[PDB]
């Protein structure tokens, strides 16, 4: 006889009373980049050359994240 | 005999009273790449010579990611 | 006997009392990108030369991603 | 007896054998100039808020500037 | 009697067998520029919140700059 | 008697084989400036806030300024 049985009450949260004046300000940029030959094979995540600006202001930005297994001889 | 019976009443959550005043103000920029060939070959993710602005401001973010197995060889 | 019955009540929620000024100002911006040959093959993704500009402002951005196997001799 | 006569033999030249590859790529950018009240007054000359691309190529540029008074109590 | 006679018999002279390659490449920039009451009176110039990108290529640029005065009070 | 009377033979020259290879490659910036109140009067040049980029590359950039006075009291 074999069983698989967590049992989860868990609790991930916030509470902001409020989230306000986020300024972003990029003064510009210069990026050069220089090759002759490129080759990606199997799973590769590839990022050259990038002048990227990014604002990312979740009211909330909460993450749970689980994995779960019962493996017979895998 | 085998059980799998995980139990989740598990709770994710966000509350913000207001979400404001976010400025986004990028000023340019110049990208310059070089190259000859490039080879892409299997489950390849790939970026090159960007200048991309990116805004998010979700009223919750919040993100749940599972992954549940019950498995005899795999 | 074999069972897989995995119960889940849970709950992935946000609540933002009002969401408001986002200003986006891109200052424009250059992208020269270079190459002679381009072989892609098999589940690639490519973005080459670009200036792409995002807002995004859900009211809620909540993301629930699941996996469930019952797996014999994959 | 009064004689003003300056004697201008003078030259102002140039030779250029070619004139060629020339590039100007500005990055974008960004300008922002708050004020309330102006009061510009007599022979005043203003730029207020610019963001100006000048490429400027004369085959010849050359100036003479010149500027001649005979003047009895002015 | 009063003889004015200045003789100009000079040269201001260039030469450039080629005037080539350039490249002119700003990667953009911010400019935030406050006040509240400005009062330009009498011959003013003003330059106030400038992104300016000049280029200025000549074949020849040679300046001659003169002035003459014969003056019985001023 | 009163003889003016200067004589000018002179040279202001160059020579350039080639005038080549110039990169002017700005890398962006921020510039922020504050203030009240501006009282600009009488012959005044002005620069405020700036973010200038100048390439200047004239094939000869030769200057001859003078400046001749006969003068009974200025």
């Amino acid at each position: 006889q074999i069983v698989y049985k967590p049992v989860d009450l868990s609790k991930v949260t916030s509470k902001c009373g409020s989230l306000g004046n986020i300024h972003h300000k990029p003064g510009g940029g210069q990026v050069e980049v220089k090759s002759e030959k490129l080759d990606f094979k199997d799973r590769v995540q590839s990022k050259i050359g990038s002048l990227d600006n990014i604002t990312h202001v979740p009211g909330g930005g909460n993450k749970k994240i689980e994995t779960h297994k019962l493996t017979f001889r895998e």
